[PDB]
């Protein structure tokens, strides 16, 4: 069963029970590309914004209070998620998001009609607005909320898990590795202090993008001039959004033309997510290499077992959380390339890559948030160190000859490391055998300099 | 509400009506990352492959016919999308696809149990297999099927629509543009013949990757050695798959270690899709620039109206199909970067980025297929040329002085073009008014050489 | 002619006159890959750092004043560029930059020898150091200097040129374009204020990355533990670098392990350069589209003529500066992908992609700096507006019906716009012809609403 | 000292001794961006093409033999490398390469003038040509030559070195690793057979792009219509280029508009180079991990020592060739992103990103060629295997319980692997201790199944 709806292009047959109308139905037929529509977070931001716009139009005496109350009530239902099934339009729609904007207007008009209030989707629900300021506004609201309320707390949780290991393993000595080769001693805690700093720097990177990510185009309307909107429409709508979201990062854009002709704030934010993906790849790769083997690998640490590793090789348990992290990082890198591509190709008064840029940035925020919490809770928290094996590794490195450089010189330390590795003998034995004990180096000096934990120079903790 | 299942790690509470068992349930709790599981096409390939493996194990007398028949029947139901709700594992799972492989084994065991047959998910359903050869095999089957049966016909449809316009507009003269500036004449048909060749070359690029995209790891098992499988398991399974799908491009990998340690065939195929995204961006951008305005743009052609353009500016109609094409192309570029990143980071006997690489390559195939057909049907087929305006544009270009180079020289031809633009005069009148008619250039020569359609040199 | 030099691996034949020694010569034979060595800016940072390290070793009484004075004098010669021909090692060397570190140590030892001072390249010139902290320190010094002293002033110059045009063309009305289609009026000044803000935001993005770009690994030595260096070596060297360069952004890293195991500050900085490339592409594309034609394009503005446009089409002048800008932006995007790839692939205590990451980030800084100044001086400064053509474009847009929405409604405004375009009539006459003048709209109100400059709502 | 030269824009002061003239000098002032001009290979292809064009113009009686002979002689000097110092224009010039085309025309006219032959750079040296067909033609000649004559032989050399190790180490048993964890046995030779296949597939990928990489735009002139050129100019010039280079891969483009409006063949070729970078990353990473330690790593193989590893840690030797390979791969990925970005942004009759695309594709060919030969000669050829350590690693893997699956079942095999790892006992003794010897498994069958070399199933 179908019903007739109309727009300025003509009559359109719409499924009888759908709350959307003519323009949403045309967009359903024009863009069957990915088979996926807007996400819960996107629909929420659109509903929140539509309600705020109706409230301001009402306050300024431009829209009758009964009509504004119907929009506010319908928009609140949309924001809470009661009508996500009424947003069937593909992500790969017209680049301004006109179709999803009209989707919100039409669904509100249908909800209001069930309450006995007649609203025109353009004249009433879209009063003082354009898709060109509302769709990037709803995108930037969703991106700002994803950064502040979800990603930053998830990264803080991962940072705290890494920092707790850095403290726990502060004096657990092991051999450092540079170029994958035997280096001088480090502690496991020192390496984890490095990982924790990468995540802390990741939080700093997200926070540094917020002054421009939180800029909203609302009030600029069609081309940024604010035509058909009151001069204070933008600041009044943002006032409501800040009060209702608690997001102090939300503000009217510094320049109304830049805020619509470009989506540079999304490209900037993706760069921060991409740097986090780069940091997470290093952390996850080191952790699975430390857990490698056990018998054929490094066997430095034990990762918590999360599931049987293999359908054919029995007993084997795999580093599945570092694998999910490195695959998420690859996705964030890909999404980042798509966002920049869209960002660069605006023309004149409008960048028409917004639905695609919105899909990718919001997905990158989601993946990084979810995988960071799982990595912290299901992997980092439960790691255990193989203390004895790590100590043996530290002591086996021929590079432990290095602190003798000031006493015997680099060339003689290299002759010591050579005469030892070839004869499968210790650095200590070789130093004595080459008659190096004397004025330049006593026996007490040698054993003090060769102590692997002292060689790691771990900071003294109170 | 829940039932107990177990694996070698212990007991797991599973939803009472779920057809999956212990290992799928662990994966549900370990990877809640994207909130999306395998696509219909991926589940089909896994079901298809599981059935083919049971058939070969049965043919070789390794699996009792009653057990093999139960796997074949259950796997066919999975392949035919009767149990997609029984595959809840995230894309961002363990990099070998072990979890989705065990998901298929467990769901087949549960289906077989309803038919009165007891199957062990490892010993029976996974006999002669590993996730390490089965999951990349199912990925390469799905990718090969997407290329041959869906993308190539969609690109052929777009090519034919572009070639139809090249023929219809063969003598529709217009001004060429280089660097966005006034150039010599072209026909609108010649431009469309360029677009048609880009799509034809795109088909050639997809076809050229098929010998390596169609390579399957099946038979290599855990590390590529084929341990716990018959020596001819791979060749026998590939023969069953080819007959069951009609997909002749499927083949056993040339090297069983390369086929599991790497996913280079996916990286190669993504490069072809990325080149198609690059070609489509040029075609879609030119088409929306040709349709620009009408009054403030180039207004060369009219795109079919597909929907009201704007919620605030009434009457305005936008080039929505070229916008869908250029956004899809951006996504394919991004997906391509993710595929290469995963492809480079294999280690020793296994590349563990397969679920992520599979997601991206299959999505790129889907988006390009669907948008190419929509672009051909809802945009290219219905384009109309503004023949009058195009003619005025061709004749207005000062670069139409170019065929006079052999008669008056480049330097004098430049002086003519500058003066004609400055005095808002024709090239013809500027040539005469500069006193250039004489022994080197007769008036008949001038009139002959300035004909814009003849200047486009359209093939007879 | 050659001479014999030695290292712990053995004898090496070195060109007789070369100031480098055995380890540089081995690196010349091991890495003939790109055929390009370190840039002037990289050799300066290495020379500056080596001198600062010798000064601190001297201040702490670890190095004899005669030896320290010889290193300081030789390092100052390297810093000034007298010896760039003594750095022949390829960019694509060992990933820590060990070879270029030993190149600096060996060349300083050879220069000091000419002055009668014997220095061991390891024991003296490299005292308290590693390549693992010095090579990323010299990279981060060069990158910080490129950002603060060169790119930010170049972007400020471009911003000021764009802002000057935004002011000069504040009331130069034209038609806005959305989706490349006829939109409501804007001023050329308003568009240029948008471009100005993109560059201003670009400066903010570079400034926001400086707290982490300026972090130096110096003092961490081999693995970040500071082994074989005094405990205050890093803080003393940084203070000397700050006093000598005036770059207050140079600071000791917050974590000595993160500062060597990763190059995340370079990845972060590249992201800011990549965003600037994205902004510059939009600005340059709009400018060449505004200058397009003239007769077959938009012909909105005139770009200064910089060179003859075409070897075959006489008279034609091309937008060469916007083309230089968009090609630089493409390079910065590519360099950005190479930097991130290297950045992700560190292992344990060291990221061994530093020479490649250094090449790409420093090149992106250089290209953006040089093309931004050329774009501001040779293109933006000299632009002229075609004021009458721009006014006719604003008045011709059917979307000028938009401010009537509140009086006649969106649906009627769409019927007005469509009828106006069909009958090739003005919006004003179509409103009167449809009998819309009455209680909801007076002729006085209509004429006020249709004024294109008033419609652009330019700020007072 | 300077001299005056002129073009259609006016008079230009040119350095007295420079062989270039007015347009090259304007380009020197307009584009000081990267500070690097065209490469030796690019200037060679431009010289070769200019000579071939003069020969064809002479053959068709369009150019006086004295003038054609002077161009052919001068173009041969340019192609030979005698005048690379006469090409000062930056890579980041006008996107068509107009400046470098005029650079070639002007330098040829100056060389010819020394023998008393007057040639007009446009009317004579550029007869029947445009920069729009010659600059992409010279780019595609250089790219085709780099692929056929340099990269493919370098990859063949690497393939042969990898295949030689696959043969030598055919029965050198080791433990396989999947997910970096203990897997079933493989041989070192089997892994090298996987590496050899990745390079062999890389050669196949380069060969598959040659039908489109070798397509030349020559003859299409300004916009692809062939205006001001003979109808067979393209086919005649290509015939000369094939005879002089011996490159049968050089062909006239299938469509003259596609060949100039787009550079899709460069994007396609870069995708093959990018796949090779992906393959090389896996191979180089496995090799440095196998050579890791020795005492704190895997210590599976020994890489040849090429230089002292470290300025601070004495004795240490690093895997510098795998590091140069992985950094080259990162650069090829970055260059690939820049090529695709330029490729997608053509407009109408011309893609104006050619100098940037040319720089990146030719650099990717060069880096891959040079690093592949160095990797084969200085690393792969000299590798040695630690045979006894490798066999002990194979025997130590608990996953050697895997071939018992058919006898005791997966669940019981897991119980064996658990007990053995927990009690530090062998798989063999755990099987006996669990009382599994009986009807399903004899002691003789157990010992045959646990033989690690037999478990690797190396081909006879
Ligand atoms: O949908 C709108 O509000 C705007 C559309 C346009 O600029 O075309
Ligand atoms: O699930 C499998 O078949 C393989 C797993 C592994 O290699 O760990
Ligand atoms: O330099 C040429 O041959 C062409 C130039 C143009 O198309 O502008
Ligand atoms: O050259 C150095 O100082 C360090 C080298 C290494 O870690 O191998
Ligand atoms: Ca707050
Ligand atoms: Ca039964
Ligand atoms: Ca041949």
């Amino acid at each position: 069963n179908y019903r007739i709806e109309h727009d300025t292009m003509g009559e359109v047959r719409v499924p009888a029970k759908a709350l959307w109308r003519a323009q949403t139905q045309r967009a359903v037929e024009n863009f069957p590309i990915s088979g996926r529509g807007l996400e819960r977070t996107q629909i929420r931001a659109l509903g929140l914004l539509k309600g705020a716009c109706a409230q301001v139009n009402s306050d300024l005496g431009l829209l009758a209070p009964e009509k504004a109350d119907a929009i506010i009530a319908a928009a609140a239902e949309i924001a809470d998620g009661q009508h996500d099934d009424q947003f069937p339009i593909d992500v790969f729609q017209t680049g301004s998001g006109t179709s999803s904007n009209m989707n919100t207007n039409e669904v509100i008009a249908s909800i209001a009609a069930k309450g006995g209030v007649t609203l025109h989707p353009n004249d009433d629900v879209n009063m003082s607005q354009s898709s060109n300021d509302t769709f990037p506004t709803a995108t930037h609201i969703a991106a700002t909320e994803a950064a502040v309320a979800h990603l930053i707390p998830a990264l803080q949780q991962l940072h705290d898990a890494l920092a707790a290991k850095a403290l726990d393993w502060h004096t657990v000595v092991k051999s450092g590795r540079t170029h994958l080769m035997d280096a001088v001693p480090v502690t496991l805690g020192q390496e984890f202090s490095g990982y924790a700093r990468q995540i802390e720097a990741g939080i700093e990177r997200v926070r540094a993008c917020l002054p421009r990510l939180g800029e909203l185009a609302i009030g600029g309307t069609a081309v940024g001039t604010g035509l058909n909107a009151p001069d204070d429409f933008g600041v009044r709508v943002v006032a409501v959004l800040v009060a209702q979201t608690g997001l102090s990062e939300l503000r009217t854009a510094a320049n109304s033309f830049e805020a619509q002709a470009a989506r540079d704030g999304l490209v900037e934010a993706s760069g921060a997510l991409r740097t986090i993906a780069v940091s997470l790849t290093k952390i996850a790769n080191d952790i699975r290499w430390m857990g490698s083997g056990p018998l054929t690998g490094l066997a430095e640490i034990q990762l918590p077992d999360l599931q049987p590793g293999c359908s054919i090789m029995p007993g084997k348990v795999n580093p599945v959380l570092p694998e999910a992290v490195t695959q998420v990082a690859a996705q964030v890198i890909g999404n980042d390339a798509a966002i920049a591509w869209g960002g660069a190709n605006g023309a004149f008064e409008l960048n028409v890559y917004i639905p695609m840029m919105a899909r990718n940035i919001l997905e990158s925020f989601k993946l990084l948030t979810n995988v960071s919490r799982l990595f912290a809770q299901r992997c980092i928290a439960g790691l255990t160190a193989n203390v004895e094996h790590l100590r043996r590794l530290a002591e086996s490195s021929p590079s432990i000859v290095t602190p003798l450089n000031s006493a015997i010189g680099y060339e003689e330390a290299a002759a010591v490391a050579k005469q030892a590795l070839k004869e499968r003998k210790t650095i200590r034995q070789t130093v004595i055998d080459r008659g190096l004990i004397g004025d330049r180096l006593s026996i007490e000096d040698l054993d003090r300099r060769l102590d692997v934990l002292a060689m790691a120079k771990a900071e003294q903790l109170d």
